[PDB]
This record gives structure tokens, C-alpha cells and sequence, in this order.
């Protein structure tokens, strides 16, 4: 005999499961009381929630607005359309001249949509080097040759590095590069890069080895919406990003293409756009994911708002107040300061690697992330998860002062029990110094309030 | 200019924020339960998944495995994917020695094609069930004019097999023959409109002599397989691929189980997969998994091990078949003469009819079917039961909907004798005929009287 | 102190290296006191043999006539020109309708640069089975899948087979299998099939399934010249052969291409000679070997004459009358006769594999190779070297009585030690019948002249 | 209609069976000895090696190797091919149990991309000295615009180093870093037009910091190998290809030599180059061997172990050198101010002239030398020894040739300031140049007074 539609299908999630509502609401702890720094970490907005569980989870909608496979997409379709155009507008694009596509069902996935329409297998692209602040997607093999992103496995990619001194792009080894290689794409756009980007540039090298030139702006796409940093829209013919990193959208992708009237360099347009949909769908995804695209919908609109220009602002302005702080310290960046929303933080000059102080910062409730450096020699460290809990300049500086006081014990634990790993470990055992700090850390992170979810009405 | 508040942003309900959104979600709730799905791949899921899928482990990043993650701050999510694995296990009947579970795809095809770079190299072999015969567009598709239209196809070599151009059953001779001249390195099985079980034995024997690994793709019976009501692919295929929200009922996510442990016989040697598949989603293919969608899935799982799921899982079989022996009561042609389970498929051709004219005629009466491929425009169409059976429908109320389609496919007949076969000529037919209107209203008015999983019909706005 | 130029320049090479010089002269002896029924092998013209050690092999001429790379090759020019000319003339070409490059080393890298020119790695190939005929460059994996041509390594290929109970091409099932597999290119042309082509029916599958066509006439160029079989010609987009089989030239490949306007099916010409020469060089060879050059030159003008016609028709004649003794004498050939140089000899209805028959023979100095059938189950057999020593129809006759004595000693011998191969050894240890086997099988054939060389001035 | 007798067409000497080539070939007899050859990549071999090469070995079908032929046959040209195979590793001083050496592609192109069909997948990555600072196409070659040009980078994935673009010499360093950055399998060291030896211990140090396999194509100057006049590529280098008919004086054809045996340190392990190289050779991409030019191969290996090749080869260094320094105190410039090997190359652009104008005019006074890039139409000329060596010159006689090009380039600049720079103009100059013809006169004059390999002037048909 069945279960009714009441008993399995109605029935709050705190009685159906409790075990997964129990970790659900642990985890909701978890996220407002420590200090959260990941830089491609955001706390999105009870609205984008409500969308994403959402019935719009039930229906199958293969294909896109108008080009659909099979019939009642009446208000899929609507909800699509609604998304692309808030696309559009809260980058500043003229539709003659841009499109976009919704359907990615994250960043890696668009990125390797965005390749597969316009690049054959084994087409030559160049990406930033992991190690001077690239991502996965771009490109990457390790010193023996394994292949390891899907970019390496299925094409041949090249990195381009950051200057060995300086921490910024080298634009003349990366010219260099182009002209022996000759990639078919250049991505540009990072994820641990603390400075902005060169897009006229990237275009005078595009233009003088033939390359296509994408962006992938997942890590600043917040700020870009408010025309916080230099847009890609003025240089790139692609341009990819996340919608849940500083833009503070669900989990997804968008891949932005041009469209119309080639600007003269003859009387040809761009042939991006069905390229692109098609790469999407049937080339590569099934199913769109409405909820996701609903969810993504709400949070353009809400990117599109004067509100969310001063979040922007106050992402950078934070991240400059914790940097000025840290360098107030004596602390090392990589280029001495930053431009975007976050900084990256040289821990070789005090005699550290990245692991040991993101461990000991671990265990604070504090969340950062090691990472590379020109073991990874650093840590990276964002702003806008704390920013949309709304902290601002005298809160970072805070934040500062908690790192710092993280880092003195990193170096006092590893003045007393030694350089090697086995040896950091052996004391972080029932540390009364570090107890004092997660203490400490989490009646701060108490002081902010928190969006997604009501803090009055959760189980802990 | 200031920092909007969070209580402003960030806690206030949707249908304030954002009134086009919701307004337009709230239709959409209007529509999918005042019609008939009957689209195969369809499902309602319930609220306690939906209120997982909504719910802030969306906010997480957590790149790589529980246990090796690349960053902290993961103490809880460790936990949900870990149950959620263990879960995926239990609802299949797995021993943890003999098969893993990877939960991160983020759908079918993005688990089919991380299933696939982890065991082949780019440009190797892959035979999948043809398109037109009834398989899935991530199995290989290139069109006649040489056209690669499926990434499948593009990053990888493949050719497809057939269905008998007489019965409609695989013809498993003719696989074999085409395995052993074009020797792929893998062979799938499974599909999206093959209405009937699948010999994996048989598949096994031909993988198995011509040098192959099996992978069954089960996305659209994983309900049934759960359930235990259609074979288990798990006895022969070395890799299983899924889908969670079809037959299954759960997100849209995709899982992927691989076979490890000893092998039965190049000496005491054991399977390899475990890492090049958890390698394949990450780092090689995705980046953070989507968390919400992992707990929306743990809670399917779960839900999916219940005594009232296998009750459900008989009962979609039982519906789609009373609905097949319905129609071929009336006169018309079931490929391969029935199902054994969730779906059949509809030939048309009989008729003269095309599946573009039925499945556009039954859209105008809130009946959801999609046009779709037979042996040999679309000659049929494909009709699935997961849906409506999980809203209480049982075989009573699909011989109902077998009458609906009935009456649905006499208008489309009328109209064609009156204005014509052209599709201009056919459209003349649909505007202002009161006929239609009538069947639509009683298509709602029986929609009407089952319930409905995921919310709360007694609170919807539009009523 | 440099040796004079007379000392190791001019010293002939009975003085420079009687190791070398005493080997050739055995090998010599072999050629012309035995029997070679190998269907590859001719014996070629003292006058090809001339120019093929000529002073042509010191000069260096990479390009082409009229298109050279660096200059001195004003009569090199003059050899390669005529030597395309009379490649034209001897297959009966208009030259506003086909060209030819002369220049590929072999067969083998003939093809490889064909497919090159007018496909892309990884491009979809079908040729004839091994197993069922064809050759090596035309594709081939084992039932393991590893590939073992390169045409398999750097292109996808699938072969189509002969019907598996009349041993002619199946042209119903060939039509399938190009239809699921959709070749770019689809060979033509085989290494042991003993009938002729319906390349208008190649043509008509071709045609259905967007593919070139191809044929490889390497076997039977020689009865092509003579227009003793049907011309690929008339059908084909690409002809490569060899020149060194039944065209009894040196060892040398051509590639022959369409060139002028299509034959409606709009107003477009074909594109193949750029890119047939430009596969060749620079893309595949370094500099041509020009003595292979005049030397083939040289059997193109004698491929071109009356006695040549005359020798073609001979050599299907002489593989008829042997291919009508044999089965006169109970035994199977595949597809009941032959149409062109060769028989392939089903040895299975014997209880007999291809191995045993070709090691006994051997023995007896007539050479034969083992080969498959629909451990190969047949041998191979040819006409056309022996008929250039001008053995006629009574001749092969008596060397099917040679072939009949072989066979019925390795029956008797099975008879007496085992079907294992172990076994069959056992028997071929002082065996006083094949002893008299090997001395009538000599002195048959001390019969008969021998061209390339005097056998009254051989040191043997 | 009868068959021609085998006397007539068979035996009948190619001055009669074909006037038109015995003609033509006089005639190359005649251009061959009455100019002077400077085309680095030429030389003159010796009549044995052409009786061999014209010989009754062309019949033989040998498909396989040697012990493991497809067909009987082969008692002979086993042997043959074996003396060839012994011969080739005595002429380089190789240990049997550390080297082997196919004998078998056809030419120097075939047997690199022999070398790397055995060795790499396809679209693996290769390095190999660009063509523009040296190189030769088979090392890789793209152009500028894209266009894949080689068959190395139309079926592999290449990457160019350079020369030093102030001194020429090959930057060791920079090419350590894009090694670095590239992550090649296969490093390629040796070329056409470079006039300095190879480090090859540094190229060891840096195919072994990358983790590369390193192949050196020897071609150029294997006859400088085999004396052991330059650097040795066997110490240091995994796979060695060369070509046999440029200062070697062979044939034309190629060798592969591999290293087998132990390894110095990953546990006792082997090389396992020798089954992978032969199988690629045959059966993966040649038919049956050119079993004349395997003959010929080893008339030149032997002859190549003699005492007289040691002073040869020991001589075209020394002409080639004399050459050098005549050049440089006229005031002409060399690329890297001179050479360590065969050839030089000259830099033209400090004359305002390209490589172009010159080996035209050089051509019209029976001067053969080609034009050549430079580190920066081609701006430089290179300008071989090996050739006129094999006639007996010395350095006296390369002084005069020499003072012959001098007196070319002097003309060629006599004409471009007289009618300009245009190529159109430049022609103008080259018609009825009574200062040519008595250059061209004087080159024949001088080319007459040395004697000539291969043939006999006393018999030539033109004197
Ligand atoms: C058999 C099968 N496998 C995989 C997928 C991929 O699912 P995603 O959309 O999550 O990528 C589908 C889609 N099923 C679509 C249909 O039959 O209507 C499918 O039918
Ligand atoms: C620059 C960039 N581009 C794309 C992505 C892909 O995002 P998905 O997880 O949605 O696939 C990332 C991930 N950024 C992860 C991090 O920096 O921690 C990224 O940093
Ligand atoms: C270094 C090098 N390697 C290989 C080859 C190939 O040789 P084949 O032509 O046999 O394929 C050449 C040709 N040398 C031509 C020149 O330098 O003028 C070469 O210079
Ligand atoms: C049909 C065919 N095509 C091409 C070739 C290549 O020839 P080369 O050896 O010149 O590469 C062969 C060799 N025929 C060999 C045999 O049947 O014994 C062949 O049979």
C-alpha cells in the first residue's frame, strides 16, 4: 500500500530526516559563528533560497526558450528569459551586442562549454599558472605530465606566470609565450590574483597571435556588476563566470558572448551565440536546472540594486583595511596591497608554510586557504562572506587582529617544537593559548547578523 | 549611499524581494498540479528534499573527498556526504566492500561524462544504445551528415547499436557482431524510451568477449532498481551511472557507482576504479560540489529505502502497464507490444500521425507527453508513470488517462481529415474548438482531485 | 692522408666489399633457381636497374619541378616532369583530369601521405580486412584493440569484409557498416583478393555516405596499365599504387588525384593536387629519391609499349591456368578462379594450415606466403614474376604440378607425425622426397632467361 | 600480339631500352662534376655503393626482420641486413649490448617519424631547434599564422628553441626553462644549418630535470660522428636517427639506434626501445624493406670504418674551417664567427643582401649553395664541405673556392647598386654579364682539375 502524498511528500524535513536536519542546522551554527575568509565563499540571500528549493526542481526543460524539445515550459520560459535579461543588465550590455547563456550548472562547467564551442580538441589555450594565482579550469599538468584538468586532458594548454619579483602579470613573457605557442584561447581572470587585470592588453596580444579572449570573472564578478574593477565586457569575446562567489547568487555558471556587428579589423558579425547554446545543450548538460535558474534570477536583480554597489565598495574597502593592517604588522602581501577582494598573504619571510597556518586557524573557526605563492607559501583571504554579514573597516581590522594573534602562536608552536610537520601537530594538543582564541573568535562572530536564514528560530 | 541592512537583503521572503519571481513560480506550482505529466523523466519530489535543496549548504565550499578536502571548515559537510554515500549503498543493496559511490556529479550528464574520463582516454571507443532506437544523447550521437552533436562524441569515438527494426527488442546478435569489429573499450546500457529490461548477462558476455567495460546508465529505472522490481545492473556492469530525480524521485544530481575489491578471474588482482572516478569529478571536472543538492539527495536516499517507496516503485510498473493494455484495447500500436516498465512507447505511424501533432494537441489540454523516436519527424511518443503515480494515481485513474489520450488523439485524427496533414494546415484546427476546451476541463477537473507532493496546495496563491 | 679518389671512389664492388659483393651474387643464384610465386614480387629491367644505380642518388631536390627549394636542377626537373608524363600516359589520363606525384619512397608511405592530405587525425577510415584481403596501410587492430598500422594510430579506421561463404567483397553489408561508421574515406583495392573491383559500386556507397574514395592498386597497376582490369580511374577520387609488383618498376609509390571541374553533383573544381604534394613535402618526406625517379621513369615507358600489353594478358592467363589445375586436381580456390595476377588456395578442405604448405615449399625453393581465408587457413600465389622469366600457360601448369607434389609430401607427412607443428618439423629432417622435389623444382628452373642481369657473367 | 623476349626488354642496356633518360642522366653526370657543389646536405658516393644500389637486391619482398621475416626467401638478405645492422654499430663504436640500430626507413624524415611513433602517443609534445635558428622540419614546424606544416606537428604537439639572437649559439638556458614550462616527452637535439657542436651532456641535464626522452638527429654529420671528430650523441642520448647519404657517403637512407640493456639509476630495469622502434618501422609504417639500399648501406658502413674516411672527415672540417677564416678576412660575416663542423653559414645582411640574390647568381657561375635564415626572405647563405672534399680538394682548393664565392658576391652587389634592390631589377643584371660567364668559366676550369666518385669522366657521354 502506498504512502500517502501527506506522510512522504508534505512532511517537514525535521520529521522525514532528522539526522540530515540535525547536520543542517549544525552547519548553520557552523557558518555564523567563526570567522568565515574563503575568498570564493559568499552567504547568499533568503530570497535566492527560496527560489532554489523551489518546485521549479520538478520540470524538464531540455533546450532553451522558444527552442524547447517538448511542451509546458509556459513560465520556464518566462523565468529564463527574466534571468538572461538581468544578465545582461546588471553587467551594463547592450543586447545587440552581448548574449548570455544561464544554463551552466556551476563555473567549471560553463568554462568547459565555453572551450568546447569554440576550440576543437587539442587546440593550443593559455591560462594563469595555478601557482601564480590560475584555477584548475584554465589549465593544468603537474612536473611529471599527468594531466589533471579536464583543460589539459581533452586540449593542450600552456600557463602563463606572474612576474618572479613583483607578484603582478608579466604582459611581456605572457607576449612571448603567445608567439612561440600560438593558443587558439587566452583565458584570463584568477582566482587568487590580488590585483586587477590588463583586459586592453590581454587584447593587444590576442590580436597579435589570433587568439580568442575570454575572461572568467567568477572571483570578481560582484565587484564587476557595480563597476568596481575594470570590466572584461570592453576587450574579451567571451566571458564566463560563477554567480555564487562575490556576485552572492546560487551555485552556477553564465557564459556571456558577443553578439552583432564585428568591430572593423571584413563586414562580419560574431558567431558565438549558437556555438555557445549549443556547446550547453545538446553538446554537454542535459536538463537546465530552473530552480538554480530562478535562484539566479533573484540574485540578479538583487545585483543589480544600489544596495549591492556599497556592498561592492565595502568588499574592496575592507580588503584594503585588512591588508593596511597586516602590513602595519610587518606582514608580507603579494604586491603590497590589492586592488579586488582579497589579499594574498606571503608567509615565507616568517619561515612558514601555508598549511600550518590555515590548520591552526582551522581550528579557531577561522576558515582560510593555502595557497601559492609566485608547500604553498601563503595564505589567500577574502572579503565579502564577513561583508555581507556586514562587517566593515573597524571589523576587518579586527579580523586582523585575530590573524595576527593566530600567526604569533603558529610561530611560537613552531619555535618549540620544530619546522616538520610531525612536529607542528604535536602541539596543537589542548593549547589553552588557542582555546582562548577560538573563544574569542566566536563572541565576535556573534556581534553580526546573518542573511539565508533567521539566527531567532534555529535549533542551536 | 549605505549598506543595505541584512534583515533588508538578506532575510526578507522571497515573494517581497523579488514579486516577478515568485509570481512566476507560483504559475508554474498552478501548472504541474492542475495538468497530467506524463513526461517519463518527470517526478514530484517531496518537501523534505525541497527543503534540504533550499537550505544554506549552498553556502559551503567543499572541493575534493570527505576526509581530504582542500580547505577546513567542512566538520558537517563530511557528514552529510558521507550519509549520503552510505545511503546511495543501502538503497541499491551494495556490499561497501565490492562498490563505491560518487555523489558529486551535478547531473546525469555530468556523471556520465566524468564515468568516462576516468576509465578511457580521449578519442577511445564507446557503443551506446542508437538515439533513435531509444538511448541517451551522453551515450554518442553524431547525425547522418557526419555531424558530432553529443560531447561524447566529440571528445571520445562512438557507434551506436540498434533495436530490431521489426520487434523493437535490442538485438543482441547485432550488438555483438558490431563489439568485435569495432572493439570499443566501453559499452553502455540503459536508455531514455526502451520500454522493456535489459539482459545485462548478455551484455556482460559480449563485453566480456570482445575485451570491453560495461557501464549501465539506470538514470530513468533507478526507482525501479531501488525497489528491486527490474534487473540489477549491479550483478554484470562494472560501473554504474544514475540520476536522482527521475524514477528515483529525488534532486537533480547524478551519482556514480564503481565496482571495487577483488575480481573473479591477472592474478588476485582487484578493481581500479575508486580513484580515477572520485579523480574524474574533482579535480579533473567539477569544482566545489553543491551541497544543498547532497542533502537533498541523503534525503531522497533515505526516503527512497522505505517500505512506501518499493509500494510506489510497484505500483508506477503497474500503472504504466494497465495504462499499455488500455491503449492496445483501443486499437492502437505499443512498441514491442507493452513494458515491463515505467514508460511505453507509443507508434503513430498507424495512424498517420506524427508525434509533433499529438504531443503539441495534448499540450493544449494540460497533458504533458513528449514526441519521440520508434525503430524506424517523430513516429511516437513516449509516456512515463513516475509522475502522476507519485501524486496517488493508481490503475484506475491511469485507464482514465489512457481515456484522455484516447480522446486527445481522436481530435488530432479530426483535425487532420478536416484541414490536412500540413502542419499549417493542421494548426487551423486548434483555435476556438470547444471540443478541446471541454477535454482540457476535464483534464484539470480530474488533475484536481489527487494531492500533491513538495508544497502545499491549500497554500498556493493561485486557486 | 686522404685515399685518392680512384682507390674508394671508382673501385668496383667486387674490390670494395666482396662480403657484400659475394652475398648479392648468391642472391643472384636464388631468384633465377627457384620458383617465385610470391603475387608481390616481379623481376625488373636491367635499364630500371641502371638508373636506379645511377649518379641521381647524390643529388639533393627537395620541392618540386619548377618549385625547388635551392636551384642546380635543371635536368633533375626534366627526369621528375617526364616521369609524371608517363605516368599520365601510362594509365591513359587526361592531365586537365588527373595528376600524379612521383615521389613517395614505397607504397606504404604513399598511402600515409594520401590520407594526410585529405584527412585530419583521428578521421574515420574503412578499408578491406586483412583477413579478408587487404593490406596493413589500409587499417589494422587486433581483437585486443591494439593498433598496429598507422593508419589505425593517427586515424580511427573499420574494416568491411567479403562475404563469409563466396569470398567476394560484400557489397550489401560494406554500404551498413559505412552508413553507422560514416568513413571520411573509404580504400579500395587489395593485397590477396583474386577478383576484380566494382569500384562504380564503391563509387555509389561513396557517394551515399559523404565519403573520398580511394584505391590502392598496387597488386594489379600493371594490368591496369594494359586495361586488363577495370579502371579505378573511372570512379575514384585518389589512386595511390606501388611501382615495383605487376608494374615491374623499381620500388616506389605514386599518388594519382582528380584535378578540373567536378562532374555536376555547384560549378566547383577539386582541391586534392596542393594538397597531395604539400603532404608530401614538406609535410611527410625530406628530399625525393631521384634515382627511384628515373628508374621509375624508365618502367613507365616500358609499361607504355606493346609487349608490355602483352605481358599483362599473360600474367591473368598463366594465374588462370594453374588456378584450373589446381581445382582440376580436387583442390579450393578461393572464389572458384581469378580474374587478375593471383590465386589464394583454400587449404582448410585439406585438413592443412597455410604455415605447413609455405614451410615445405620453401624447402623446394619455391616461394610461396601463407595467407588468411574469408593459423591462416590458404597461401598466396602469383603470376606475374615468374611470367616475366616468360613462362607460359603449359609452364604454370607444370608448376601446379610442382605446387600438387608439395602439398601431397605435407599431407604424408601429417599422415605420419601429428597436425601440431611440432610435429609436422618432425618430418622435414633429411626427407629424400623433398630432396627430389628441390632438384626437379632447379632444373625446371635453369629453363628459363632471367631479365635485370646477364646469368652468363654471374659468379654462381 | 606476343610476348617481348626477356633478352630485349630485360636485359637491354638503358642507353638503348630509353635514349630520352640515359641522356638526362649524362647530362647530371656532367653538371655534378663541371661546377662546385656547396649544398651541405650533398655528397658523392662511392661506385661500390652504386653497384650495390643498382642491383638484383630490388626484387626481394623481406616484410619483418631478419630471424623474423612474413615469408621464406630471405637466407640471403638476412645476411645482408645483419652485416648492414653489425657494420652500422662498429662505424660509431657501440657496445652490441648497449646499442641496436634498425637499418630500415627508407629516408631521414621516415625514420624520425619512425622514432616517434615508437616512442610517443600521438599529439604528445616535442621540442627540436626551430628552423629558423638551424632546425629541420621533422623537429616541428608551425608558422606564424597557425598553419601545422611538418607531419611532427600535424600528428604530435610541437614547441621551437632557439639560437642566442645576438651569438647564435643555441641558449641553453632559455631552453631548460620552456622545457620546464612545456613538459615535452621527446627533446630533439642536432639540425641542418647549425655550425657549432652539441652539448649534449647539457641537453642529458635538462631532458632528465623535465623527465623528457632525448633523441639526437645526427644526419649532418654523422661522418663526423663515425670518425669521432665531433661530440658523440651515444654518451649522453637515448635514441639516435640519422640520415646515411650526406657526410656519411652513403646510400640514400636511414638508421634508428636505441639504447638497450641496463640503465645506471627503477629497479634493475631496462630499456625497452628495440621491440617498440622495429615494430613502428615495420610492421606500423613502412612495407617491405628497399633491400638494394640496405646492400649499398653496408658497402658505405664498411668503407665509413676504413682509415681513409678518419682523414676525409677530419678534412671537410679543416676546408670548411680554411673556408671560414677566408671568408671572415675578406670581411664577411659568420654566423658565430666561424665553425666547429662541415658547413658555415654566412650572415648577408650587413651586405644589404638576401640569400635569395646570391644562390641565384652562384647558380649561373655552377656555384650550388641555398639560402639559409639567420638568428633574425632568408638574410644569410649556407655553404657546405663535405661534397668537394669527397673530389680531393684541400684547403688550398676551398681558399680558391672561396675567392670564387668573393667574386660572386662582388658581382651580386656590382648589380644591385646598378639596378636596385627590387628582385624585378635585380634580374635585369643577370643577362649577357660577360664578368659571369668568365666566373662561370673560371669555376669550370677550376672544377675540372679533381677527380670524381661514383662513375668514370673517361667514359661520360658529355666531355
Ligand atoms: C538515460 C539518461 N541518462 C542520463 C540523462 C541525463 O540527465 P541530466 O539531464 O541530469 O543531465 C538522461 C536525461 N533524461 C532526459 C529524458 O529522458 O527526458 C537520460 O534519459
Ligand atoms: C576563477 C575561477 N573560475 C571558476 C571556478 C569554478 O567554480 P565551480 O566550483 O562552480 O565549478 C573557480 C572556483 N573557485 C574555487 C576557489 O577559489 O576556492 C574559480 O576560482
Ligand atoms: C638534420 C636533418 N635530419 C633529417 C633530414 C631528412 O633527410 P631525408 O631527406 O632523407 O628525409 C635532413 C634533410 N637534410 C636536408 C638539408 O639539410 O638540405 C636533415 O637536414
Ligand atoms: C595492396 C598494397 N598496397 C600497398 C602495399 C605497400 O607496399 P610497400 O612495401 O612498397 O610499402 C602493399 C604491399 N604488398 C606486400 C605483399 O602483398 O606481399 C600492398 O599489397
Amino acid at each position: 500500500h502506498m504512502d500517502p502524498v501527506s506522510v512522504w511528500g508534505n512532511t517537514p524535513l525535521a520529521t522525514v530526516d532528522p539526522e540530515i536536519h540535525d547536520l543542517i542546522e549544525k552547519e548553520k551554527r557552523r557558518q555564523c559563528r567563526g570567522i568565515e575568509l574563503i575568498a570564493s565563499e559568499n552567504f547568499t540571500s533568503f530570497a535566492v533560497i527560496e527560489a532554489l528549493g523551489s518546485a521549479l526542481t520538478n520540470k524538464y526543460s531540455e533546450g532553451m526558450p522558444g527552442n524547447r524539445y517538448y511542451g509546458g515550459n509556459e513560465y520556464i520560459d518566462q523565468i529564463e528569459n527574466l534571468c538572461r535579461s538581468r544578465a545582461l543588465q546588471a553587467f551594463h550590455l547592450d543586447a545587440q551586442s552581448w548574449g548570455v547563456n544561464v544554463q551552466p550548472y556551476s563555473g567549471s562547467p560553463a568554462n568547459f562549454a565555453a572551450y568546447t564551442a569554440v576550440l576543437n580538441p587539442h587546440d593550443r589555450i593559455m591560462g594563469l599558472d595555478l601557482r601564480s594565482g590560475g584555477h584548475l579550469t584554465h589549465g593544468y599538468y603537474t612536473s611529471g605530465g599527468k594531466k589533471i584538468s579536464a583543460t589539459s586532458i581533452y586540449f593542450e594548454s600552456l600557463p602563463y606566470k606572474v612576474n618572479s619579483t613583483t607578484g603582478y602579470i608579466d604582459y611581456d613573457r605572457l607576449e612571448e609565450k603567445a608567439l612561440d605557442f600560438r593558443p587558439k584561447l587566452i583565458i584570463c581572470g584568477g582566482s587568487a590574483y590580488p590585483r586587477d587585470w590588463d583586459y586592453k592588453r590581454f587584447r593587444e596580444v590576442a590580436d597579435k597571435c589570433g587568439a580568442l579572449l575570454l575572461c572568467d570573472m567568477a572571483h570578481t564578478s560582484g565587484l564587476v556588476a557595480a563597476q568596481e574593477v575594470n570590466s572584461p565586457f570592453e576587450y574579451c569575446d567571451i566571458v564566463t563566470t560563477t554567480t555564487h562567489k562575490s556576485l552572492r547568487g546560487p551555485r552556477a555558471g553564465m557564459i556571456f558572448y558577443r553578439k552583432g556587428p564585428k568591430p572593423p579589423k571584413e563586414n562580419a558579425v560574431y558567431d558565438f551565440e549558437d556555438k555557445i547554446n549549443f556547446a550547453v545543450f545538446p553538446s554537454l548538460q542535459g536538463g537546465p536546472h530552473n530552480h538554480q535558474i530562478g535562484a539566479l534570477a533573484v540574485a540578479l536583480k538583487q545585483a543589480a540594486s544600489p544596495g549591492f554597489k556599497a556592498y561592492a565598495k565595502q568588499v574592496k574597502a575592507n580588503a584594503v583595511a585588512l591588508g593596511k593592517y597586516l602590513m602595519g604588522k610587518g606582514y608580507s602581501l603579494v604586491t603590497g596591497g590589492t586592488e579586488n577582494h582579497l589579499v594574498l598573504w606571503d608567509l615565507r619571510p616568517l619561515g612558514l608554510t601555508g598549511n600550518k597556518v590555515e590548520k591552526l586557524c582551522d581550528l579557531c573557526n577561522i576558515t582560510v586557504n593555502k595557497n601559492a605563492v609566485f608547500a604553498p607559501g601563503g595564505v589567500r583571504i577574502g572579503a565579502p562572506a564577513m561583508t555581507s554579514r556586514g562587517l566593515v573597516e573597524k571589523d576587518f581590522e579586527q579580523i586582523g587582529e585575530f590573524l595576527h594573534r593566530a600567526v604569533t602562536l603558529t610561530l611560537e608552536i613552531q619555535k618549540e617544537h620544530g619546522k616538520l610537520l610531525k612536529d607542528f601537530n604535536k602541539g596543537l594538543v589542548n593549547n589553552k593559548a588557542i582555546e582562548d582564541l577560538k573563544a574569542d573568535v566566536e563572541k565576535f562572530s556573534a556581534l553580526f547578523d546573518m542573511p539565508g536564514f533567521l539566527v531567532s528560530e534555529m535549533k542551536y
